[PDB]
DNA sequence: GCGATCGC
DNA sequence: GCGATCGC
């Protein structure tokens, strides 16, 4: 899986590979894609939106 | 609240 | 079982 440019909860921009990705959309609607990331410095897990074209 | 996911 | 993730 490709790295994603995200802002971490610590407030830093990092290109990180997500541990898990999935589509989050109500039925019949466009939604978003979410990834689960781990902050490389604090170990804290966080979710973040993925680009709309990111492979699920 | 909906939608899924999972760390806590 | 809740918070947190987006955009309605």
């Amino acid at each position: 899986m490709k790295p994603v440019k995200v802002k971490t909860p610590a407030g830093k921009e990092a290109e990180l590979v997500p541990e898990k990705v999935w589509a989050l959309a109500p039925k019949g609607r466009k939604g978003v894609k979410i990834g689960l990331f781990k902050d490389p410095e604090t170990g804290k897990y966080f979710r973040h939106k993925l680009p709309d074209d990111y492979p699920i």
